[PDB]
């Protein structure tokens, strides 16, 4: 029968960059003989703006009902001022990763070719290339430990949090990140900060345990300071890095920026059955909504991810990705990953969804 | 009478850098008619050797009975099997912090004139230049926050740490950075979690209450992650940092690292009452101990910060970073700070602190 997903496009450039990974999916279907479904949600500000709130029990259902949600991205000035448990990210993000149990977020970063000066490192750096998947565990630690929250008052007002891990937590995002490793240069880098927090002790010997089962895998550990100054210092010796929930947050960052083509990266978030959200790892940019010129590779990069993570559409998610490679390296770029003096010639999202459609069908 | 500072070397390159700050400060108390006094004590690798220990107790009775600490670098392979609990950084430096109530870290770093293109960062970046104040809450949040520990067993095995912070904390701290601020340009950048922590969340809003005293200071708040993204792009825009904790460990470090100069770079850490330890922001470098090539800039730099934050004796300090100055501009320099084709050149540890010493004298 067939496949369903979810379409939350979100606010700002979301709806926009979903109408090409529509397009391309589009393409895919009719290539490789698939029967998908959408159903599209309200989420973050707009479902603020429709209904109350930013993650509406029917946009939860939904998502419920389907095999993979297509997210796009959520936030904008019109909601900044509301209570910070209120808002379109914290309200819509924290609430799904906890309620559909999505302990495992992948974040993919590479340079690529031909876009390696785009990165903010010096050129002798950047050419040397790097391609570098951050594994960050998402559903425990400091994001959701409890107790959480404050008493007291005036000078002695004082706020908690708790970072908590279980060996069971550290097991599961573990493997996943041996099992990733295996498939790409069997390395893993586990960042933690072991010589201060008892969490990050537990981590470094739970994943010592787990990579008894992966020798041909290198692992070594690294901490979060430091690894700050190594991703500068010699990105291309990075494979895998394996993080818990705040460090994975600061270090896929760092990556991100240090690619300088952040409107190509997408974020999986997946749970324990295979379910998954997908998503463009930058944010709603609501300062060029509606002017069609957001990069869309993103949004529709993060499609090719759910065919391949959640539905299991290998060749197809090969087939987006093959052709989103073939726009970038001909030179088919929007504005933001062009020269002052190129930019005038910038294609707009709808010509970046065309070609990169175009390319799927002609196979 | 006679100032008192303890000198507490340590390990690796610590006593040779030592050596040459030692050197240098005796040019200054000549030049300025200082009375100095200096005792030596055992801390870290060399005070596990001869003591059992890294914190000895007649080191620490030792740093109690003088004005200051000048500070080396702890740490080496000989002592990295050991349980964490007892190891020289760990063992020595958290304990150190919490026993002299040194809240206040400040790491000063910028790319020196002449030196920019030792960045990491694309040359059309680090030519802008940068200089940016880390003001780093140091015995607090998550360091040192109970409870912590771990309970249970096999897969339930848990472990926990509480990240706490107190509107009297956070206010000395804050205070700190925007006094340092109105000495410098008169902006202050906060890091924080605020979308996710309750500590930040109260961070946020006592940082806005101490900012109401100083409307002549830029205030702006960013998320960690995005801080470090945005130090990549963007460090000529930053003047003082002011963080937690965990989160100034990890900003210091990602600035540290951007200037591609590290050997220049040194740490204040002080108490209310102005006692404070004067050290490198690098550590001990084990590799190159006792071969006369470690750059001693940091350690004759933390000799001038120990002279200005805890002696009070600002024009020693300013002659001080003027004779590196003067040894950095007219290109004295160590071997890490030179190309590869010029590196035959380098500057030993003895030459450099002779050139600064003898600077100091000439006036
Ligand atoms: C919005 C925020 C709660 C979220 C997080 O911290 O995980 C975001 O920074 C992210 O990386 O997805
Ligand atoms: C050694 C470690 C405990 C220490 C810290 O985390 O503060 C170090 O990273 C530092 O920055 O001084
Ligand atoms: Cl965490
Ligand atoms: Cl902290
Ligand atoms: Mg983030
Ligand atoms: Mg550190």
């Amino acid at each position: 029968s067939s496949y369903q997903i979810a379409v939350l496009a979100g606010d700002g450039i979301g709806p926009e960059v979903m109408a090409e990974a529509r397009k391309v999916l589009k393409a895919v279907e009719a290539r490789f003989g698939l029967n998908i479904e959408y159903t599209e949600y309200d989420v973050g500000g707009i479902a603020i703006d429709n209904h109350g709130c930013p993650l509406p029990e029917a946009t939860l259902k939904g998502c419920e009902a389907a095999d993979a949600v297509l997210f796009g991205s959520v936030g904008g000035p019109k909601w900044e001022h509301l209570p910070p448990n209120d808002q379109p990210e914290r309200g819509a993000l924290l609430p799904l990763r906890g309620h559909f149990e999505l302990f495992c977020n992948m974040r993919p970063a590479k340079l690529h070719p031909g876009l390696e000066h785009m990165s903010p490192l010096r050129s002798d750096i950047s050419e040397k290339g790097f391609d570098i998947l951050c594994v960050r565990e998402l559903t425990g630690g400091i994001y959701f430990g409890k107790p959480k929250g404050r008493q007291g008052e005036g000078e002695n007002e004082e706020a908690f949090d708790t970072m908590r891990y279980s060996r069971k937590e550290i097991r599961r995002i573990a493997k996943i990140a041996f099992e990733s490793a295996q498939g790409r240069r069997k390395k893993v880098t586990s960042v933690d900060k072991a010589n201060v927090l008892a969490c990050s002790v537990l981590w470094r010997e739970v994943v010592e345990e787990v990579a008894k089962d992966y020798p041909d895998v290198e692992l070594e550990h690294i901490y979060i300071d430091n690894a700050t100054m190594q991703l500068l210092r010699r990105p291309n010796e990075f494979d895998v890095m394996l993080c818990s929930n705040l460090f994975g947050d600061i270090v896929s960052d760092e990556i991100a920026m240090l690619t300088g083509s952040m409107g190509l990266l997408a974020s999986i978030s997946m749970n324990s059955q295979g379910f998954g959200m997908y998503e463009p790892a930058g944010g709603s940019a609501p300062d060029i909504a509606g002017q069609g010129i957001a990069n869309p590779v993103a949004q529709i990069l993060s499609a090719a991810l759910l065919l391949r993570h959640s539905l299991k559409l290998e060749d197809a998610a090969l087939a987006i990705e093959a052709a989103v490679s073939k726009a970038l390296n001909s030179g088919y770029l929007t504005g933001e990953l062009l020269s002052s003096d190129q930019r005038h010639k910038a294609k707009t999202t709808v010509q970046m969804g065309d070609f990169i459609a175009d390319a799927v069908k002609a196979g």
